[PDB]
Formats: C-alpha cells, sequence, structure tokens
C-alpha cells in the first residue's frame, strides 16, 4: 500500500514514460520528511526516475493540456497527478493514493477546491 501521495504521483508518471524505476530507487540518497517525498526533494526523486519535474505557479484552469500530466500540490500535504480537464463537462481526470495507477473522474469543482495554485511540470531527461 503506497502512503506517500508525492512519490505515488511521480511513479504514475514514471511509468507513464515507459520508465521503470522501483520507488527504492526515487527515494534512494535523499532525506525524507516522516518517510516522505515533500515539494523540495521531488526535482532530485525525478531526476533519478529519469525525468525532470519543476515546480510552478498556475491557477488550475491555466494550465496546458499539452503538458499532462502533471502533478499537482495539493492542500494538507496531498498530491494528484492531473492527466486532464473537460470544461464542458466540468471534469478532471485525476491519479490518487486512493486510486492508485488507475486515472479517475472527479468533479472539477472538487479539484479547485483542493488546488494549492502550485504544481509541477514533468517531462523526460
Amino acid at each position: 500500500a503506497m502512503k506517500d501521495p508525492l512519490l505515488n504521483s511521480l511513479i504514475y508518471v514514471s511509468r507513464y514514460y515507459g520508465l521503470a524505476n522501483s520507488p527504492e530507487a526515487l527515494v534512494n540518497g535523499l532525506p525524507l520528511s516522516d518517510g516522505k517525498l515533500t515539494p523540495f526533494l521531488l526535482p532530485r526523486a525525478a531526476e533519478r526516475a529519469g525525468l525532470v519535474a519543476k515546480e510552478n505557479r498556475a491557477e488550475l484552469e491555466k494550465i496546458s493540456s499539452l503538458i499532462l500530466p502533471a502533478i499537482l500540490v495539493l492542500k494538507g500535504g496531498d498530491s494528484c497527478v492531473l492527466n486532464s480537464i473537460n470544461m464542458e463537462t466540468r471534469e478532471a481526470e485525476v491519479t490518487t493514493l486512493e486510486s492508485g495507477m488507475v486515472p479517475i473522474s472527479i468533479p472539477l469543482e472538487d479539484l479547485l477546491e483542493q488546488y494549492t495554485g502550485r504544481y509541477f511540470l514533468v517531462k523526460k531527461q
């Protein structure tokens, strides 16, 4: 059972890129907090995966579909992958710690209420 939301989100993106990385490799040599990744460590974890991750600020509806999947920082130390947003149906597709590796649909309103305004742009090295 995965408990680290940022690690779950990073593993999903690594896998989306066909990059095989144990959760172990991704945290190797990093100083975790209460056993978990934080936004401060995530660029170095991404490097260990063969990715580049960079934190940015944007309102949710300003994030381009073109850069997805992105990792959203959510209130309370949580995170998810943003896979897509449909503005017609007002639904977002996200991958959460509870959904594991499976993207799920949620109401856009719900994501807006938890989103902090900060996200990671993730791409291959």
